[PDB]
């Protein structure tokens, strides 16, 4: 209740942020879609972007917990290896999995915000993630460096966004895709499928040669 | 001035589908923001879907025109042989840059555009391309097909839209992405710079060993 009011609130604003993006939405259009005052948005928040960081949290919270359990855990192995490629990427779509579902398009709705984050220039966001998360993710991004053949680091910033852009934008619109599957193909892909298919995608194209010459 | 009245259109109609997306962009605000009367869109386009469509024609339609050119013009070669996927990718790219500027961020706000016909599932509007382009781009796919080792073709349909969406994020994201390596690297990156970088990562990506087992 005070939970749920808080509940209420960052569902409203990650569907509308989803839905009209960030700039379109107010705080008051979210306050009455919530069904709360704006007194309520004020005291949880304070501000639009807090709300934003909030909606984001809510996602990234329990995916960074995980992911850095797992890793604390894998590299406590006493016969433990170096990861692959493919072991990180795996990483990463198993802890996605195990993310409790909310709205039950979780992942599409986290990555079409994702998305709006980059379109709309969200540098606040960047910096609260960083403050947050950046542990836990520097750490990740380490051993994504490690499985990697050598490469400018510049290509290897460019290379690692064209890996979260696929994603991001297979999972915005993966009830398009899935649909257009359905019709040219007559079968569901489910969205754990999709993400494993990404796997042997990103591995080799991360190993790819250099292409600055 | 009647080219003019469709262009102070299509120019408030892109601008506005790539801010707010289409479902929130109305005929009236279209409108005023392009300074015209209702019945100008009325009598030119009448219909949103039929403005979407045109949208997406103004970018489509010299590209295509140009793109099928240019595999007419190589593929009557004398000495002619099989286009390989690192070809066909930077042909693609070759046209892309081809296109003569409007806004200067074309390629970025017709990437946006495209992902919001994802997001906002625009069936109208792939039913539009498939009619209008299909010929053109089923003939390069095929290509793409055949330069690619022999895939289940489901999974060749998942790793030709990997390619497309994380094309589609760096282009629509392009001023959050160069700002980030700028800050990061103390580089610029240039639009065209990007877009090279993608084709050894989507090359391989292509190439990699099936995932469906």
């Amino acid at each position: 209740a005070q939970s749920e009011t808080v509940e209420r609130i960052l569902d409203a604003a990650e569907q509308l942020f989803a839905e009209k993006g960030f700039a379109e939405t107010s705080l008051r259009l979210i306050t009455s879609k919530a069904g709360v005052n704006l007194a309520a948005v004020n005291y949880h928040f304070g501000s639009k972007k807090a709300l934003i960081q909030a909606v984001f949290s809510r996602f990234l919270g329990p995916f960074c917990a995980s992911l850095e359990k797992e890793l604390d855990r894998r590299q406590a192995k006493p016969e433990a290896q170096h990861a692959t490629l493919e072991d990180l990427l795996h990483l990463l779509v198993s802890q996605a999995m195990a993310v409790k579902p909310r709205s039950g398009n979780d992942l599409s709705i986290f990555m079409r915000l994702l998305g709006l984050a980059f379109s709309q220039s969200q540098g606040h966001l960047r910096k609260y993630l960083e403050e947050v998360y950046g542990k836990v993710f520097r750490r990740y991004m380490l051993l994504v460096n490690e499985a990697a053949p050598k490469l400018p680091p510049i290509e290897l910033f460019w290379r690692v966004h064209f890996m979260l852009g696929a994603a991001a934008f297979s999972m915005s619109g993966i009830k398009a895709l899935r649909a257009m599957a359905e019709t040219d193909f007559g079968v569901n892909t489910s969205t754990e499928q999709v993400m494993h298919l990404m796997v042997p995608f990103f591995a080799a194209g991360m190993r790819a040669e250099s292409g600055i010459d």
